[PDB]
């Protein structure tokens, strides 16, 4: 660990890795700190789902997720337990216990909001969905030139797609995928388009998909190394980044203050450029712990000197969810080209089709999988192969359906009685609403209570804003009821519901982007530079200022590429010495 | 390529053979069907992160997420509120991975396996007690002091490999609070001490828990630190069969399936060691022509190892949680003088250091004083960073169960989260089960598992007689003992846990002096009878009824086994 | 069920369970107000909740 | 087989049934309010001895039924409430409301 680097990056998630990839590749001497540790195999920061064993037992993965989602703000618990033994110590009050946050209004919370601390961040477990925002969800990068704005976003998304290895064809031959794709396509012909969810993933074999992550973006290996002898990069896990030090003028960051969790020592680190990619909650925390915004309960009679917009206008998506059990009609159509003689098991069961017949509803590759399944597994009442991959379907956000959609299969933990249902029949539905950015919607940090890393305790003051946001949320739900009925009825125990607020983990605008600090009520410019500071940059979904329904990380990613382009032009790599 | 020794499995018992045989100069290859999963220290405890020890309840999820059930019976739950448009089958057909061979009523439904490098030692609770004689297999016949001397030699080396100690929780208030109250309640009848734990404390808020990595770091050798050693570890490799010669006196190769490339090979070595877990050793063996494939059928006894898969033992496990008695909580602060009222500029809490009226030592009173003064909003006297209780009274004739009075990673019902965790103490009492022929683990000749190997099926009941009377007696004793510390926590009431959830299965490939007479598969060298060069390591080797956590005993047996190996096989020159 | 159908609880405290998965169009409380016959006099930690 | 053990509770001044002067019940009468804890001392200690006792005794007949594990029931479910208008020889001395003819 050196006194001094060209660039320090706080955070080893997919956004921090975007800056590393860009800046390391451009010859800068880079240090990356992460409060969390390497725990994903020898590919540093990779997707934890890329193990043979997880893709052979894919619902087990839900425990890896739950294992590294640490709730951001838990209100004080007021459940009554009155069947303790009379000899047991019993509370007189609902005192602050088990890390709960006495600042937190339980009825104005993002109680589902959660953070992850391992090298690679949440990209070690994410679902890899990477759609582009259309204009109506997207921040402007060029004012008064819609053509140029469109071209600048295309350029940027395209580069991100390649950093993430986004594609739309890795489930092209899933029977279940096409079954659902086709049904929906027909059902909404002339009204809505359906396609594969774009996913950051490379398919390696019919039973194995290499899901992308931070490691895809940048491999997080220390450089110089044989494969990159002239580059300089060092990653320091288990290092709590606590403050960036402001100069007296509020124009420049002078050091980064760290805390090696393993030794316990605190150190200051110097760099020309400082990049904060700690995630939407912890970017704000660090900034506030550093004197930006306002430490403590917000107090309009006391506006803060720096970044009065920090931790205001926050957004989080409504998320509605259910599962379906595939319709009989659809299951039957799976084998509509099949000619079936005899009875399953007896020596003369025959299942056959005619390759290439015009009256065939399905293509050959589909019918051949169906025939082989049915012939090799006669005790099985279903036509879908055991190894068929999962569906991965969406109709993207449009003005007449202003929500994102995913009609797919995500790792899930099954209740007893749902395990009763053949999993081949089950399809998850998640619709995601966009939330209007409102000043009263706050993430703030307490000036008394501290978290597990002795930083100021995050506290949400949030409600889904009345008006469009609420109307759309409820409309979205109905649209999920309606669209889902066409594939199947609801699976008991996974009935249509709104999910706990923030469980969706798509928080934005905590440190939002805009052209002008005061006029756009924002904290960073389109280079993601903090206003007033030469050398302080933020990357992450916190930069997103708009109301969006699609999954945000691709977009955050594109902003960080633009940011990097400003850094490349205005700071200079130290000589390689 | 040709190795001197191949080992199947990278868990702590395979790592035992590695450390013993790598160090003695052998060219060792080790194969695991699982992948490198614990950061840069290969095979290390997953709970050795700063984040887990600050969020320790989270760790439950790591465990659950690498425990894959062995044998799930076909599901017959009735869901009769599907929409009439939804596809529904007319039978409870074989679905979702379930085993049609499995009698739901004679199962160990909580039995499960972990396929990761370091095996289950990447998540275990690290409890390493010795077996006393009542629980322990004989390694010398008719000479108890010699047996004792051999077992102590081996246990002592095993404890240095795992870094067992009883001193890591010495300065916990909860630990001492619970330890002294039980030491007093049972003055003159039972002894209590710290659970022996494989672990080294690095700070007052961080324990470096041991694992297979502790036993052997699993780095390829030679390397800068061990330039004269030879070791290769190969993850993501399913080992499937050992090939017997026609005479059934030697193993001729190991058949593997590399899951990444997809290739299938036959690996040759001089010595083959199977340490793939009490379930999977048995599976590879049966898939190799040992014992009997398929539903057991007596009128057709197997050529080899007729005892394989029989006499299996699993422990009965009872559990509850307690919420600390008012009395004990107050006793934490008995040495305190309490002036004024918390929160006001006046409040004092003091003690006098070294006073002989004092019930507790200075170090404890100091911690209590400071917590009480610094958190005057907090109604309790135990500090927030105070490490967990780790207490046991070891198995004895009059109380023939092992006991843990402690805190494991736990997933709290949120009604249970209403209760402050400094007050909660876990109780787990572990029973010993008689080895009986009829209790069996066998493999289907038709059904296969997620790796295409013959599907595991249990036919098991806790034997009648002592096994059952002790299990009931054990549950009563937990109710009686726990009561002395506090009353049960709602939602964690005294219960038997799901059979096999305890994961302490043994005797699947059991050890004894004589194959026939002692109904067994390996001798006291863990050498498979008849075979020159095949060894089994693991809890499957343990042939007795045992209450205490079996792993260290397994490790001791493995160490002896390596002595035979070293005395009988020449390392190739390097 | 006969029993349970003629046990009317003597004193039910104000209910502080968080329901935060309402639809955003549904009327939502700002506080745990006095609802559905509950007794705001009642300390939930010093009750005979099962008294009926 | 069901097992129910019922304990005795020391009469304590501070354990109270009182009535609101603003809140009314379904029949427009003052709303009953409890201020109650099982007294520390003998009551508590016997309570927990009683639990242990049920555990020891029941084991003699069979092991517990899953779903019906030994537990304390909700304070008051037992509907054995007394002492609210309690009998005694002398009002003041025996802290009471009716004499041994139950006359106020
Ligand atoms: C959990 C989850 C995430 C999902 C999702 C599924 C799940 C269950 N799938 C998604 C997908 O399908 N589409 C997509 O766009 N989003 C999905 N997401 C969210 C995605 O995972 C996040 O949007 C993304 O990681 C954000 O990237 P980031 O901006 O790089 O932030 P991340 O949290 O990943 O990394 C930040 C980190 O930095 C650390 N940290 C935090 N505080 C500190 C301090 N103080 N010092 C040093 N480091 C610090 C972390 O440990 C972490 O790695
Ligand atoms: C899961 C767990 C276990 C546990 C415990 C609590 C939990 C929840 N805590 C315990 C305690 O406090 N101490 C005690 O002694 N034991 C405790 N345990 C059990 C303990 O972890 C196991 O006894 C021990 O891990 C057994 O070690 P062993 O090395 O014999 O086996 P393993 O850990 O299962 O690793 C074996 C491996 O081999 C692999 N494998 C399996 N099949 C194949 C094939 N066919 N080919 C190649 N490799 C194979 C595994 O993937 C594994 O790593
Ligand atoms: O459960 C919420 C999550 O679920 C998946 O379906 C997603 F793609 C993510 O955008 C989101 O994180
Ligand atoms: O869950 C069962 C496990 O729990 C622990 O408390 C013990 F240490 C283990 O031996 C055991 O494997
Ligand atoms: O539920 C408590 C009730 O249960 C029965 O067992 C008793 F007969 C009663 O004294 C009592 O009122």
């Amino acid at each position: 660990m050196d006194i001094k680097y060209d660039v320090v990056i706080v955070g080893s998630g997919p956004i921090g890795c975007t800056y590393a990839r860009e800046l390391v590749g451009a010859g800068y001497k880079v240090a990356m700190f992460d409060i969390g540790e390497i725990d994903s195999g020898l590919k540093i920061g990779a997707h934890k789902k890329n193990t043979v064993e997880y893709q052979k037992n894919i619902d087990k993965f839900v425990n890896v997720i739950q294992g590294q989602l640490m709730s951001v703000s838990v209100p004080v618990n007021t459940l009554v337990v009155d069947t303790l033994s009379p000899t047991s110590w019993q509370a007189s009050t609902f005192f602050v216990r088990n890390g709960s946050n006495p600042e937190q209004d339980p009825l104005r919370n993002l109680s589902g909001q959660a953070v992850t601390r391992v090298v690679g961040g949440m990209s070690t477990h994410w679902t890899c969905a990477t759609p582009r925002f259309d204009r109506e969800q997207r921040p402007l990068l060029v004012k008064d030139d819609a053509d140029a704005d469109d071209a600048e976003w295309d350029r940027l998304y395209t580069k991100a797609e390649s950093y993430f290895q986004t594609g739309t064809d890795q489930f092209k031959e899933s029977i279940r995928h096409n079954l659902v794709l086709n049904k929906l396509t027909e059902e909404y012909k002339g009204q809505r388009d359906f396609q594969q969810i774009p996913l950051a993933a490379t398919r390696r074999s019919p039973t194995f998909v290499e899901w992308s992550s931070a490691n895809t973006v940048f491999d997080l290996q220390n450089r110089p190394n044989t494969d990159a002898p002239e580059e300089r990069f060092n990653l320091f896990p288990a290092v709590a980044c606590e403050r960036v030090v402001r100069n007296a003028l509020n124009s420049e960051i002078e050091s980064l203050h760290i805390h090696d969790l393993i030794s316990g020592d605190r150190f200051e680190i110097k760099a020309d450029v400082y990049v904060l990619t700690a995630g939407a909650v912890h970017n704000t925390q660090l900034l506030v712990n550093s004197g930006f915004g306002q430490l403590g309960r917000p107090n309009p009679a006391n506006p803060p000197e720096l970044l009065p917009s920090l931790g205001s206008y926050i957004t989080e998506q409504s998320l509605v969810f259910c599962q379906t059990v595939m319709s009989t009609e659809l299951i039957d159509s799976v084998k509509s080209d099949m000619t079936i003689r005899g009875t399953p098991g007896e020596l003369t069961y025959s299942v056959t089709y005619t390759p290439g017949a015009s009256t065939n509803k399905h293509p050959d590759w589909w019918n051949e999988k169906v025939k082989n399944h049915m012939m090799q597994h006669q005790e099985d009442p279903l036509p879908i192969p055991f190894e068929d991959p999962e569906p991965q379907v969406t109709t993207l956000f449009q003005p007449s359906h202003p929500w994102h959609t995913q009609i797919h299969r995500d790792a899930f933990s099954w209740g007893a009685v749902q395990q009763s249902i053949d999993s081949r029949l089950i399809v998850d539905w998640r619709f995601f609403g966009r939330t209007e950015p409102k000043e009263e919607n706050k993430l703030w940090f307490s000036d008394k209570i501290t978290d597990a890393y002795n930083m100021p305790q995050p506290t949400f003051d949030f409600r889904f804003p009345a008006g469009r946001t609420s109307k759309e949320a409820e409309d979205m739900m109905t649209d999920m009821c309606v669209m889902s009925a066409k594939i199947g009825g609801f699976l008991p125990g996974s009935l249509p519901q709104f999910m706990e607020p923030g469980l969706v983990l798509h928080l934005g605008g905590t440190h939002r982007m805009g052209f002008d600090e005061k006029e756009d009520n924002c904290c960073v410019n389109t280079d993601s530079r903090v206003f007033g500071f030469k050398n302080l940059f933020l990357g992450g979904c916190g930069n997103i200022p708009t109301a969006y329904g699609a999954n945000p990380t691709l977009t955050a990613m594109s902003l960080a590429i633009k940011s990097c382009e400003y850094i490349k032009q205005n700071f200079t790599p130290s000589p390689f010495t």
